[PDB]
């Protein structure tokens, strides 16, 4: 019984809650795609220079 | 973060804003064509000598 409770206690401190962590995984997965999108747009975003009298 | 903000800083001090310099290049390019055209006519200036009791 003390083993079952201190297993439960340690599992609370250290095992991943996979439900919760897939929220935080997937925020960062969308943000990474939106970041790569913005970087890919930003590298095109200075093609504006080339019409200016050139 | 600091390296981005001092790249932003130094870029402000040192990089040509190509929009602003293509104004000043084009002023001087038109002035040079105008001043060439003006020097060409200023060399025809004293052609008036040759009809003058000659």
């Amino acid at each position: 019984n003390i083993s079952e409770n201190t297993s439960s206690a340690e599992s609370r401190i250290r095992d991943t809650d996979m439900a919760e962590e897939m929220v935080e995984y997937s925020k960062n997965n969308i943000l990474a795609q939106a970041g790569q999108s913005m970087l890919a747009q930003a590298n095109q975003s200075t093609q504006g220079v080339l019409s200016l009298l050139q």
